[PDB]
């Protein structure tokens, strides 16, 4: 796209692009942040 | 929308209520995960 255009235009389909890696990316973490607290309490009743 | 709203026109704004409403259910289900987990250690007090 970007390479197809003028910036003028580029920068409305790159902001698009953008929009969306972004919320892929932060569904990654949350769903990381939510599964690493399972296996902290796994690993305090092993410990135990 | 799609009856005062010719196609070229009806895509912008459709854009804007599925941005919306994959807001909407997303949002639903990240409580769910963190109500689960939640749910899960009370059941786990309770096998004990």
């Amino acid at each position: 796209i970007l390479s197809r255009l003028d910036p003028p235009e580029a920068e409305v389909q790159i902001d698009r692009l953008i929009t969306g890696r972004l919320q892929s990316l932060q569904t990654y973490v949350t769903q990381q942040l939510i599964r690493a607290a399972e296996i902290r309490a796994s690993a305090n009743l092993a410990a135990t």
